[PDB]
């Protein structure tokens, strides 16, 4: 069924990014304010290149049906398309964890970790590369469920290759990037696994500001480094085994999972199927 533009009542801005904006809207055809609250994504500056990428993101989201992937609801046509998605009122895992801090125990962080792995494994079966796995891009449905949000940077692997090469990169979350992504702009399941190790780190630091991957990496390379020199030094640091520290109070076993994800050798990084099995075993033991 279709969504009429005239019936989408603006409520609040949710955020802005990669040439798009996300708003919380009430889909109210009855005009009595009893309509469903939905998340609406639209392009801000809609060029023919941006429309093309937006359409691809719509096709990607529509093709995904998993408990740990934000639900596609529809499209609203007025091109200047609007992507309609389910609204998750608890917001991002980043904001949720920052607010609720250590009142969320290790058992609970591992329940979220497992769900992220499962969502990522399912994504990999479709030959999709997320490229922006971070706690800011994970949504909380409720206390017991998290989902991967924002597919704006997702690439589909070529039929004959196991990596996607970005020729002209835009805004990049470099402190979540695998070394081959920094040096050769190569993205794969293995680079998504590297970013997952960074997600696990974020979780176990409970989003403490001084402990964030940009703060830790900047201290390691020197806060005097600027622009492209940050990328140059981060590459050399990663090459010489500089890694994010073990978060305070993080179990040894969870830090080992992070370090395995952060392997310079792309083939030696674990698989998401293995990670979900491993994390479920840790959970069971606890
Ligand atoms: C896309 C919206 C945006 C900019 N920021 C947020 C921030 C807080 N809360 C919501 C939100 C709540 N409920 C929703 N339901 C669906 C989509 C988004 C939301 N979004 C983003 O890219 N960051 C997270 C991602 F997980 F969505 F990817």
């Amino acid at each position: 069924t279709q969504f009429e533009e005239r019936h989408l009542k603006f409520l609040q801005q949710l955020g802005k990014g990669n040439f798009g904006s996300v708003e919380m809207c009430r889909y109210d055809p009855l005009q009595d304010n009893t309509g469903e609250v939905v998340a609406v994504k639209k392009l801000q500056h809609s060029t023919e290149e941006h429309l093309r990428d937006f359409e691809r993101e719509i096709e990607i989201l529509k093709s995904l049906q998993h408990d740990n992937i934000v639900k596609y609801k529809g499209v609203c046509y007025s091109r200047n398309l609007k992507l309609i998605m389910e609204y998750l009122p608890y917001g991002s895992l980043r904001d949720y964890l920052q607010k609720h801090k250590e009142r969320i125990d290790h058992i609970k962080l591992l329940q979220y970790t497992s769900q992220i792995c499962k969502g990522m494994e399912y994504l990999g079966t479709k030959r999709y590369i997320h490229r922006d796995l971070a706690t800011r891009n994970i949504l909380v449905e409720n206390e017991n469920r998290v989902k991967i949000g924002d597919f704006g940077l997702t690439k589909v692997l070529p039929q004959d290759k196991e990596y996607y090469k970005v020729k002209e990169p835009g805004e990049s979350p470099i402190f979540w990037y695998a070394p081959e992504s920094l040096t050769e702009s190569k993205f794969s399941v293995a680079s998504d696994v590297w970013s997952f190790g960074v997600v696990l780190y974020e979780l176990f630091t409970y989003i403490e500001k001084s402990k964030s991957p940009p703060a830790e990496f900047m201290r390691m390379i020197g806060n005097d480094k600027q622009g492209q020199m940050i990328v140059f030094h981060l590459i050399e640091l990663l090459k010489n085994n500089g890694r994010l520290p073990r978060p305070d109070g993080c179990p040894d076993e969870i830090y080992m999972i992070m370090t395995e994800c952060w392997n310079n050798n792309v083939n030696q990084r674990p698989s998401f199927r293995d990670l979900a099995l491993r994390v479920d075993q840790i959970r069971d033991n606890m």
